[PDB]
């Protein structure tokens, strides 16, 4: 009611002439189920931090959404994944690149930022920090399904002739967190990493501001630093969150040549959801309330 | 039309009592050759991508510096070097982190940015990525020294970077680094990270940032920096002062920043002991730096 959970499954050109009702629904479902286990968790006087770990765990978990079950491939049918987690009361922040072994980057993240003194490892020593303290080591077999690899398939074909999920959550204390978690893009160099693990680029909070998780054109995120600026333009500028968010998502990011869109809450409890291309799987929902759900435009 | 380089070789705990004056000088005069070679550079008319790539490469060459030959060892004595190259009148940005095989980290960062789509590679990919390009690959013995051997040893009981405005009215910046002694193999710091460690972009201000990594990404120091500037109205000095003095402090941070505004305005804050570094204008005589004054 000030409390309040957004969600995103990734930006992109989602079109709604290929789309049935029925197949729309399971994105929608997986959607509800998700930001109400959130409210739920704001409601109940759970932390921002918790909220958007677990939140971002259960899109992980989902094979609709590419992070973790249900990551892209690689150029090589490989899987490599990377996760962010912020706690804007702490300002500490823990991310994973390059894992493949993991089967869920936003807790290696969540285990980077609680029981290390750094906030970034990366592939198989970020792998080997995480299994030592006791996370399971898995098959990256484990990630793929078949709808997947057709993209892979597809895009091959494409070049032949020719995004990210993540969570924000004011809780009922006033701590702001984010999370973003992604299993890359299809047909991806290997080793190549984009926004989602990189504190200010794909993830960002802070009590005093904002906290933010975006979904989108990696490099040009990372250039642009899209979830700090956000901060910033509020912070240094005074713009509103939606001021702030028009200025990024709308103008910014497009001019730099960058298409997908971010989540984002301020302190004060407004939610935000710009997105500049023709959809962005996405949920929002004041504790205490009934959540939205939302796909295409409006 | 002020040309200006400025360039560091790390922050910190430089202590006068552990070191010699002949220690001292060899720094002073490394310091002092790579400025001067940047300087003649922007004097002759070359980029500020040019400039501060070529500082970089030269202070990794150096084996007296924490980046590129003379890295320090992690926990498993092996090398891990990280880099990001920034060109503020694209913000193009090209970054390697977590390799082994490469001889000048600054090189990868910048093939990186000129022959892929992408900002960021990381570790045996950045390395397959640099030798498809034609770089050379290394054996990962080449960045070692019995000096940082030896502290590898004794621990068992910062980087290197380069900001320019060219005579075009262009900023750019890069970063590198070997990392930490006894470092923990795959954690990346501030080095390689846009924003944190490296930043550039024409209307505001070049940056490159050396201390403790970790606080240097939570605070995203580099474009702070720029963003306090362009948004806040802050100058140059304001900036550096609140980044330096006060917030990283404030977040357990040690360590400091070069940086170059779009007016020729140049910044060396920094919060520990010392901080290896240097700057001078085109046309004009390099200051050098170890403590403070
Ligand atoms: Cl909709
Ligand atoms: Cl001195
Ligand atoms: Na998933
Ligand atoms: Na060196």
């Amino acid at each position: 009611g000030k409390a309040v959970i957004a969600i995103h499954g990734g930006a992109g050109a989602i079109s709604r002439a290929q789309m049935s009702l029925q197949q729309e629904l399971r994105y929608i479902e997986a959607l509800s189920a998700i930001v109400e286990t959130g409210q739920k968790m704001l409601e109940a006087g759970e932390s921002a931090l918790d909220v958007v770990t677990e939140a971002v765990r259960l899109l992980e978990e989902c094979p609709l959404f590419n992070a973790g079950i249900g990551a892209v491939f690689t150029r090589d049918e490989t899987h490599e994944l990377d996760a962010c987690v912020m706690d804007g009361n702490t300002l500490k922040a823990g991310a994973v690149a390059g894992v493949s072994h993991l089967r869920n980057p936003v807790l290696a993240a969540r285990l980077v930022m609680e029981q290390s003194p750094h906030v970034m490892m990366i592939g198989e020593g970020a792998e080997n920090f995480a299994f030592a303290r006791g996370m399971e080591r898995v098959s990256p077999e484990i990630f793929s399904t078949s709808l997947r690899y057709e993209q892979l398939l597809a895009a091959r074909k494409e070049g032949a002739t020719v995004g990210a999920v993540g969570a924000v959550a004011l809780d009922l204390d006033g701590n702001l967190a984010a999370a973003t978690s992604t299993g890359g893009m299809t047909n991806k160099l290997p080793g190549r990493v984009g926004d989602s693990p990189l504190v200010g680029a794909g993830c960002y909070a802070n009590n005093a501001s904002v906290a933010v998780s975006c979904t989108g054109t990696g490099e040009v995120f990372i250039r642009a630093l899209a979830a700090y600026d956000i901060a910033a333009l509020m912070d240094y500028g005074g713009l509103s969150l939606a001021e702030a968010c028009e200025r990024v998502v709308m103008e910014k990011l497009p001019a730099l040549g960058g298409s997908g869109g971010l989540i984002a809450i301020d302190h004060e409890g407004n939610v935000a959801l710009p997105f500049n291309t023709e959809g962005m799987y996405r949920a929002w929902g004041y504790a205490g309330d009934t959540p939205t759900t939302g796909i295409y435009r409006e």
